[PDB]
């Protein structure tokens, strides 16, 4: 009997992991600017533990990542899923916690999708990447990774993709899964895994984007002290199928941002209340009669994370209630 | 003798219930100070607006040597920006302490009995001068400029989770072993006594696919100045880049901000600041880096004059 | 039909939830003095979630929690399963992490335990107690809250009795699950769980300590610069059945220390490795050949839980792979 | 003209590996600083000792005009008790600043170089005198006092948990916002200059069923002093306060600190210190009260006297 590595595939999108300055030392730098290949060759250990396959998809920092890669990925993936044994995907960390809980929300392969950053580019004094994409490589390679949904690694820990939020600017460390945690520690090339996200996921949604060319347009508004409503009047003007409202505290809206979604929502936007707080459920049954101006509560859910899950809700159904049960279940 | 403590009410869920109940609630208020209550407002905070912040400000600075200190009495959702606008603009040397409640008065445990002894007592600590505008939740002092809401619902939801508390509130005592460093109070610049209203700011949010709808809503309004909740260090979305960009050339100021919730938004990074007109927020979030810049827009239009105010205050 | 409340007992052990003081607003107090009844009667809402039965098992501070009030908790609720729908522990806040896991290894009763106390004292001015007791009560009236192992219910969050501990001194706050997070959070009397443990517990473990008497002898050492290795040569000297090292880092031993119980472990001492440092794990394969010298690495657990687990696995066995294995699978 | 910097080498996962290598790695340092490395000793940190105290001390306090700032490299498991340490006893008013690295040297995207780096830069900011001993680990700039090591692996491991870092490095600067209140370096009365050991001072940790054989073993080794890891608010298993009680009236001093990760082991709780004759540690965590007994002990044996060195340093 001989030992055969698994096949894992990297699905390249850009993102400081692969951004480069002119000096090791300095700050500045260009994002999304290094090939899939130059960063395959940085962790030459990636050969001990998989048959790597590199593909770039694109090649951009994720502030602008889009609906367009979010599709490109997911069918990408659900497509190729029979042809290897696992997925990693090269991300810029803005975004990362969009892109990965879209993808724990349509992906059906029922093998390991893992999501990988830097804080660091690639060309700086003790560059996270490359140790990053060994240990992402690890988590897609590792058998017990499946059915746990899509997954970020990142600083030796693996999180879920539904509950993982970039928390500081700058820190290596940035990633956390702040309301539930993380699912597992990374030691040595291995996964001592003590939690499953009990959300429901992947192969367990009705989300199924294979045929779309497009999602529902949702925005998002903050609030703050003497709130303008022009940005959600802007959203409302322009037939935005959903709104997620940055509340303060637990949900509240400025009272001007308030009349502006309760109309909308009576001629039927979606209205999502979300919190501008970086921990906690915007809860039901608090300030705000949901069920009276057809609001619903994101939970958990921070703004970005909510719209995500609004999309999706919007390509089944436009109904407040069923769109609630929607932010109870996934 | 006594000091003197002067409650200001606002409103939120410490109280719709009146200045003089929630001082008599709390009898204990008695060993430590002579409290005289008065009703600014009443609102829930998430109405909070920029009427009350010039009437909280003024009042303090003109009643300031009438009193030993003074406690605000405040709802928790925008009680991290109001204590901000009022480090800046405090002009009084004397302790100015905003509090709070996460449950109501009439809940179980409720927090608010507590959390208003102990800002009367942080208040009346000779030792709390001198140390900006203050925020006391949940047996903590955390200076305005830092102190931020973290959790929708958690009692010990207040946090200066950049560079920590002032010092921790144990059997009616203090033991300070920290104060901020920005300049505050009566070492800034803003001067709010003779004025009823203030630049015009908005905030927009970044995320994957972002709309520059909102961004542009605020520019054809004229707004004074745009601050991004960027994604990561500061990051735009390249519709609302294009947007901001335009806008720092036309009469806006604009400062770059995070949504994420802790660490700086830095010049040096993949934005070149200079070159487009903006300026870094640091540690500031986008509801804290509002308040500076509608002050800064009070001295100057220069983004270089408000860059050097985001780095001393 | 009408409706028909659970049964919920609390079983009161003492603590600063049952303490006293003369003052409202000074801090000095004493532990343990109020009884059962009258915490029951401080919250009287009760009556609208539970028929609540009151037991008076002790009445101590936690600070001087032993094996005896441990075994005599495990029979009882063991023994009680059948009489009611539910068990709730008032419990010092000083050991209850300690309580809390011994618990989670020996209850076999089906039906939710939950434990609780309070951080200020039952006088003081805004005091838990009150609440925590009857978010306790919503947790252990909870069908959803079957089969997750011995909880703590504090400061509106359901924690597993494995990864919870006290993490500030003073604050409300304090308890948290700080390897791999909470399991729910309690709003308006309900809970949206999201997660439970993976190890195994409860009626999944071979503890049974229906027939003990007394635990196996487990002491703790601390480790620093210049340790003494007096502390350990004592419990050696003594005869104990196991030693619990404190290490600093992941695990490391200064040299006298290291001394002592590589001799311990020679001559059947179990020996155990975990860390003074308040989160992650004491892992396998560092500075330390746990092979060479018979010892077993904590994992997740710190000083204080690994006593209990390797009190435990004492009962079992004395072989320290088997151990080793006890310590990666509960 | 750069500054001189000196790095003091004594071992750690930073480095077995010597002071020239490590430096010789990191040739940007070049930029920066005219830096000399010695060799003081070449340990794990786990092994960390009183006489490795002492000569840090001493060759800072003796070598201090002829550098510019010094750094330390140390092994992570006790920098944070070495730093507390040099922070009471080290008299020169220039930058002191301790470093390590969570990764091996020669492992996939090792943090060694850039923590060299930015403690250098640390090292060479003239913003940086004048606020104790520090600790430079991911980007962060961390006093000596407050600084612990929180998990067992991570690169971010260290933080001043209960009153947060002093600043965050970005692009080779540093932004510093708060300085520790606690009195440190030359302004202490602990002297070292002609120490050759220090009093001997012992852990003990409580737990449920705890045995009072280590507190005993302690005691009759006719021990100097003994802190408490205790449960809690600073609290003792029954049989341990007993032993306890006992070594405070017999020559050997108490001090109470706590096994929890944070908040202080306050007076006026559970346990009447006065009436033992034991000292509460505050914020002081066991090994971190350790350090600042053993100081005490050098300048006093009396109980009320050791509890104002612990309110005061
Ligand atoms: N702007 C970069 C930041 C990073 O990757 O760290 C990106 O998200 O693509
Ligand atoms: N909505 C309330 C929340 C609170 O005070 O806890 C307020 O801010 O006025
Ligand atoms: N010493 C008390 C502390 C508390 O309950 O808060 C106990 O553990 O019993
Ligand atoms: N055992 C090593 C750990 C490290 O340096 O990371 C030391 O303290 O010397």
């Amino acid at each position: 009997h001989h030992h055969h590595l698994p096949n894992i595939t990297i699905l390249a999108t850009g993102g400081t992991i692969a951004g480069g300055g002119d000096s090791a030392t300095k700050s500045n730098y260009t994002v999304g600017k290094v090939g899939v290949e130059n960063l395959v060759n940085a962790v030459p250990q990636l050969k001990d533990i998989a048959n790597v396959k590199g593909e770039q998809v694109v090649n951009i920092g994720s502030q602008d990542m889009n609906d367009n890669v979010w599709l490109t990925l997911a069918k990408k993936i659900n497509t190729d899923c029979d042809k290897t044994d696992g997925f990693v995907i090269t991300h810029g960390t803005d975004t990362m916690e969009e892109t990965a809980y879209f993808l724990d929300l349509t992906v059906k392969c029922d093998k390991p999708v893992v999501m990988v950053g830097a804080m660091r580019p690639s060309t700086s004094m003790s560059a996270d990447g490359p140790f990053n994409l060994y240990n992402a490589v690890v988590t897609a390679a590792d058998k017990a990774s499946a059915n746990r949904g899509v997954l970020v690694v990142m600083n030796d820990t693996v999180l879920d993709g539904r509950d993982v939020t970039k928390t500081n600017t700058t820190d290596v460390a940035t990633f956390k899964s702040v309301n539930y945690g993380p699912l597992g520690y990374i030691h040595n090339g291995k996964i001592d895994y003590q939690r499953t996200p009990a959300r429901k996921h992947t192969s367990d949604t009705p989300f199924d984007v294979s045929k779309l060319n497009e999602l529902p347009k949702v925005g998002i508004v903050y609030n703050y002290a003497n709130a303008s409503d022009l940005p959600a009047k802007a959203l409302v003007d322009a037939g935005y199928d959903g709104i997620v409202s940055a509340g303060v505290g637990n949900g509240n809206l400025y009272k001007s941002v308030f009349d502006t979604l309760a109309t909308a929502a009576k001629t039927g936007t979606a209205v999502v209340r979300s919190s501008r707080v970086p921990t906690g459920a915007t809860t039901q049954d608090a300030e705000v009669d949901d069920a009276k101006y057809g609001f619903v509560a994101s939970g958990t859910l921070n703004p970005q994370k909510a719209r995500v899950l609004l999309q999706l809700a919007l390509t089944q159904t436009k109904d407040p209630q069923q769109i609630q049960q929607i932010f109870n279940q996934y």
